[PDB]
């Protein structure tokens, strides 16, 4: 009876998390295997215990233990039987890690007047869920928490939610969620939040919260200095970040799949990492004058890209900038861009016809690997010196023109 024991009942294991006297608290689950379900269980509702018994002692199932109601294939390929939807009573406070990963589980219902306070880790990925409403108690979403769940698609808060952070991808790839609300008292979002994600057509942003601002369904921090998230299936064909724009969040318009014409903002210094990646529909974007930062892969499987003018003033680049553009003709670099590093521009560049390098120093550097592109794109430079850097580092015998003085 002991912290640490396993009280098992009903072929279900409990662990003692706290004992003292004949009042304690368990954890459902060893926190190493599932529970396993009767097959007269399988695909019916189930309701996690609440309370448990032994001898004079009373044990009060305060979390659901990580793995506890995870669901898994046996290598013999048997059914392993799992509930249709799982109730929640209200003593469970904390969902471990796992607790639910996998889940064939299409609903989880909250009993009236849920303690939940801490959903943890991962603790939904891979889920069947198609519903679910948060209870008010929630305050902390942990990382990967809904990842994967391909078929969710309502996830909302109930009334005076006391929801502060929600953790780095908690709702990546997603595919049937359409849209969301933050609470008013969502402090905090984590980074990637809709990684590879398909399906959403606007976040609003509940009235009063203080961090978060919604604009016609795109996710800003309140000062519009962070675009954090502009849904994939947001249909305008044309868009302008407005004018507070500081930088464009990693993963921010990825898998977008309506945006034709996006112009950038004077202002706007940074862009994330994957911040275009598989924006498909993408024909042309302005880049301006105050960029500073493009970090890998922002420019990734633009399918529709015709052209990329890099602003004269670019610092920093990220490896495998640009990769994956088989529509871009035309790629220009500018003024006093004078170092191109490794891994610069790759993959499938069927329509690159030329490359306008618009720098002029003595010093201008390229490395071996800074380009893997096709022999056919021509260079234009702006002098004997800079095509002789290039015929000493490019793996390719390309044409290069410098042009008249």
């Amino acid at each position: 009876t002991k912290v640490g024991s396993i009280i098992q009942q009903n072929n279900i294991k409990y662990k003692v998390l706290t004992v003292e006297g004949n009042i304690g608290t368990v954890q459902v689950g060893n926190g190493v295997t599932p529970v396993e379900f009767e097959a007269g269980q399988d695909g019916k509702p189930f309701t996690i215990p609440t309370k448990i018994t032994v001898g004079d002692k009373v044990f009060t199932v305060t979390e659901v233990a990580s793995q506890a109601f995870s669901y898994y294939p046996d290598e013999t390929g048997r059914i392993v039987y799992y509930p249709s939807s799982i109730t929640i009573p209200s003593s469970i406070k904390k969902i471990q890690k796992k607790g639910f990963h996998g889940s064939k589980a299409k609903t989880i219902i909250f009993d009236k007047g849920s303690q939940l306070e801490k959903i943890e880790d991962r603790a939904f990925d891979f889920s069947e869920l198609e519903e679910i409403e948060l209870p008010a108690s929630l305050e902390y979403i942990g990382t990967s928490a809904f990842s994967f769940s391909q078929k969710l698609k309502k996830l909302t808060f109930s009334s005076s939610s006391k929801l502060e952070l929600i953790s780095h991808e908690a709702f990546a790839n997603l595919s049937n969620l359409e849209k969301l609300t933050l609470p008013k008292s969502v402090k905090t979002l984590g980074s990637n939040l809709f990684r590879l994600t398909t399906s959403l057509k606007h976040v609003d942003v509940e009235e009063g919260n203080e961090s978060f601002a919604s604009v016609d369904g795109v996710l800003f921090s309140k000062d519009k200095t962070q675009l954090i998230y502009y849904p994939s299936q947001k249909n305008d064909e044309s868009y302008k970040t407005p004018k507070e724009t500081k930088e464009l969040a990693s993963y921010s318009f990825n898998k977008n799949s309506y945006l034709k014409k996006l112009e950038l903002n004077e202002g706007l210094e940074k862009i994330g990492t994957f911040a275009f990646a598989d924006a498909i529909k993408l024909e042309e974007i302005s880049l301006p004058n105050s960029l500073e930062t493009i970090e890998r892969l922002a420019f990734y499987g633009n399918l529709e890209l015709k052209e990329l003018i890099l602003p004269d003033n670019v610092k920093n680049f990220g490896k495998h900038v640009m990769n994956g553009l088989p529509k871009l003709k035309s790629l220009t670099i500018g003024n006093n861009i004078n170092s191109l590093p490794s891994f610069f521009l790759s993959g499938v560049l069927d329509s690159l016809k030329e490359i306008h390098i618009k720098n002029k120093s003595t010093e201008f550097s390229v490395k071996k690997d800074t380009f893997a592109i096709p022999e056919t794109v021509k260079f234009y430079v702006t002098s004997e010196h800079i095509k002789d850097v290039l015929k000493s580092n490019l793996s390719t015998s390309n044409d290069i023109i410098v042009e008249k003085v």
